[PDB]
């Protein structure tokens, strides 16, 4: 079971999507990390350049990691489990319609999901869990981590 042996982790948004403003992209990512932060001992710090533990980027089709995106819809994003280098990093399919709304696909929800993987969780079979394999929109204002996911991170760290 890979896990980070450190609690203050850094992240870097290497690039953006034109769909949303840069403040909106940064807010989606910030709040997505807060979710896990309030149920665990992890603290996330944003760096603007440099080698962060978790890199966040928007890429298209082939992007040098042997797991290419597939265009609009289908696979939305992917993350790597805790570890060195590529470990912990998260990529979003630049070919998607990324939103701030109920319209497909909400960057905050997808981000929150990916970060679970970046922290070491696997997919849940509970349809109400964030770590459930398929995307579903849920209200995001005042969003809080479903109980199955809390169980999940707590079982890893504490
Ligand atoms: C390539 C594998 C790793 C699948 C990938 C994934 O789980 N990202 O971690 C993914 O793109 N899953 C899609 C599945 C789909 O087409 O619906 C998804 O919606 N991921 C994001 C998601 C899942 C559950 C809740 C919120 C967001
Ligand atoms: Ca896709
Ligand atoms: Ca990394
Ligand atoms: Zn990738
Ligand atoms: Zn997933």
């Amino acid at each position: 079971n890979p896990k980070w042996e450190r609690t203050n982790l850094t992240y870097r948004i290497r690039n953006y999507t034109p769909q949303l403003s840069e403040a909106e992209v940064e807010r989606a990512i910030k709040d997505a990390f807060e979710l896990w932060s309030v149920a665990s001992p992890l603290i996330f710090t944003r760096i603007s350049q440099g080698e962060a533990d978790i890199n966040i980027a928007f890429y298209q089709r082939d992007h040098g990691d042997n797991s290419p995106f597939d265009g609009p819809n289908g696979i939305l994003a992917h993350a790597f489990q805790p570890g060195q280098g590529i470990g912990g990093d998260a990529h979003f399919d630049a070919e998607e319609t990324w939103t701030n709304t109920s319209a497909n696909y909400n960057l905050f929800l997808v981000a929150a999901h990916e970060f679970g993987h970046s922290l070491g969780l696997a997919h849940s079979s509970d349809p109400g869990a964030l770590m459930y394999p398929n995307y579903a929109f849920r209200e995001t204002s005042n969003y809080s981590l479903p109980q199955d996911d809390i169980d999940g991170i707590q079982a890893i760290y504490g």
